[PDB]
């Protein structure tokens, strides 16, 4: 009837930090699991809330015990604890798993008598981390209920990134492919979904030890960036680069081997010396140094490299399952299935008619899956969903509270509704750089236009000019477009797709636009747009038609409304905070246009 998926290990952090050097101030603070701790509630097979911490503790990728987020979730169906049928992870740490782990760790090639440091860190890990044991106190602890062990159900990650897909895909039978990073001991996995059952095609299985994930995490790292955090530069890099032959790949000839049936193998996949084993070849491949290694001309060279084997062993696994399924309808879920880039390649030059990815395409929708998994298995008719705006929503007075905390800062005027959309049309006429809350939290690394600062994407400066007011310049992000469903067609190539609603997937930009749009657009005159209607977001599709009617300008530029390194802003006091740290020109929350005084 009622279930709570959820995701977070409150001491990974220092577990990690300690045993392993993952300290928050790291270039690795984001490449242990548990990032994206958050909770989710169905209620009869219907998703009736959805939170992610990092929103509400405001520390990005959190790993903590998503405390606010379930507390949120209960409170939103005026539901309690107890009440609560089940509890449901998206993390399976089964017992048979830590054996292989430690029997593993024990046939060790590099055995340095220290086969204990990594035995008995594995054990801190299982103890306060990964066991059920450890779950249960860390619930327990932190929730108040006491976990019965009766309710809680463990689900594997990807049957949870996959779960996660089927609530949102819109589709019955399917193909699926799971690329992630962090997963319990398998990579990827491939299958399909048939009358309604999940099936594995063990086949097409890829181990954790040859992550296609974990390579691009090491080339973001390599090239100066957060492994497990900002993949989006290389894919952005990528866009400044013609792809190499591949064959002269370096990439595609020395570190990955594409085997017979859909498979694939890294070399230094069992190098002791860990991921960092890599960053000595990458220098021999692409002949790094330390002054050339962060340079334009070189990231470029290494991102186009990167972008293709992503998109090569993708294809590779996917004309395999094509011939192993009559299916023509596939599931991408995954880390991997944020390279929206490739997302679309897929999409386009591969037999599957419909790929379908989602907003928590990412680990994020783990704690989603997790519940969708469990409610499945349990007859509960699963309603069919597509929104994302599943987060907490804030009323007339809250926001009125907040702004009468800032009156020292800021003025306002109450408007209503078909106002409040017009001033604002008005106001994206000229070069403004406007913050848009509306209503509930958007669930996902990517803003859908809840949580957005919006501006006119006419303007030749005007990607430089809102780097500027956003304070949050990043050289190699690209800004995205909301465009009316209904005109996406005309502005541009969508190929085999009606709809964009979440950002997973980047279009081609029709040159006869391409002026009026440029700076929701890349280099590659791609764009990672955004479907918007009347149904998906009534007061986006009301300020997109009118800022058109005024400006003759098909999209708005939706770029994520927060401060560097800062995750989405939740709350008001979290956007009138971020709008009074930065130069954005005016702050629309709620029916309330405020200005700075």
């Amino acid at each position: 009837m009622i279930i709570l998926g959820y995701n977070g290990f409150s001491q990974i952090a220092e577990l990690f930090g300690r045993l392993y050097g993952y300290t928050a101030d790291s270039v690795d603070r984001h490449s242990f699991l548990g990032h994206d701790a958050a909770a989710a509630l169905f209620v009869d097979g219907e998703l009736v809330a959805a939170v992610e911490e990092e929103r509400m503790n405001r520390q990005k990728k959190t790993t903590a015990f998503p405390a606010n987020a379930m507390r949120w979730c209960l409170e939103q169906a005026g539901i309690s604890y107890e009440d609560v049928d089940y509890y449901a992870f998206g993390w399976n740490f089964t017992a048979e798993f830590a054996d292989a782990a430690i029997t593993g760790l024990a046939s060790a090639p590099i055995p340095p008598e220290y086969k204990f440091q990594a035995i008995g860190s594995f054990g801190e890990l299982w103890n306060g981390a990964l066991g059920r044991t450890a779950l249960i106190e860390d619930f327990t602890r932190h929730t108040g209920y006491a976990l019965p062990d009766e309710k809680l159900i463990t689900v594997p990650h990807h049957r949870a990134h996959l779960a996660c897909g089927r609530t949102f895909s819109g589709l019955g039978d399917a193909a699926f492919l799971i690329n992630d990073g962090q997963a319990e001991a398998d990579s990827a996995i491939m299958g399909e979904v048939r009358d309604g059952k999940v099936e594995v095609f063990e086949r097409f299985t890829i181990d954790a030890k040859n992550s296609l994930a974990q390579l691009f995490a090491n080339i973001t790292r390599y090239l100066g960036f957060t492994p497990n955090n900002d993949e989006y530069k290389v894919m952005g890099l990528a866009g400044f680069g013609k792809a190499p032959d591949e064959q002269d790949n370096p990439l595609l000839t020395k570190v990955v081997t594409l085997e017979e049936g859909g498979r694939y193998s890294l070399a230094l996949a069992n190098d002791p010396r860990g991921p960092r084993a890599y960053d000595p070849l990458f220098d021999e491949l692409f002949d790094g140094n330390d002054d050339n290694r962060q340079e334009f001309d070189f990231r470029v060279r290494v991102a186009c490299a990167a972008q293709q084997v992503i998109e090569a062993v993708t294809a590779h696994q996917l004309r395999a399952l094509a011939e192993a399924t009559e299916l023509r309808d596939l599931i991408f879920e995954g880390g991997l299935a944020l390279n929206c880039v490739n997302n679309t390649k897929l999409l386009e030059e591969l037999p599957f008619t419909r790929v379908e990815v989602s907003f928590g395409a990412s680990d994020p929708g783990v704690s989603i899956g997790a519940a969708a998994h469990v409610a499945r298995e349990k007859s509960v008719a699963l309603t069919p969903t597509e929104s994302p705006y599943l987060g907490p929503e804030f009323g007339e007075d809250e926001i009125r509270a907040t702004l009468e905390e800032y009156t020292s800062s800021v003025t306002w005027e109450q408007l209503p509704s078909d106002e409040v959309v017009g001033k604002t049309a008005e106001l994206l006429t000229g070069k403004t750089v406007i913050g848009w809350f509306q209503g509930r939290t958007e669930y996902g690394p990517r803003a859908l236009g809840n949580r957005s600062i919006l501006a006119n994407p006419s303007y030749a400066d005007m990607k430089d000019v809102i780097n500027n007011r956003v304070k949050h310049r990043e050289p190699f992000r690209p800004f995205a477009p909301i465009v009316l469903e209904e005109n996406a067609a005309r502005v541009f190539e969508m190929g085999r797709k009606e709809r964009s609603p979440y950002m997973t997937f980047v279009f081609p930009v029709r040159p006869e636009y391409t002026e009026k749009i440029a700076a929701a657009t890349h280099v590659d005159a791609t764009s990672r747009i955004q479907t918007v209607t009347e149904d998906s977001n009534p007061r986006l599709a009301a300020l997109l038609r009118e800022f058109t009617s005024r400006t003759d300008v098909p999209c708005l530029v939706n770029t994520s409304f927060n401060v560097a390194g800062e995750p989405i802003v939740c709350s008001p006091k979290d956007a009138v905070e971020c709008f009074l740290g930065t130069d954005i020109d005016h702050l629309v929350i709620g029916d309330f246009l405020v200005s700075k005084r």
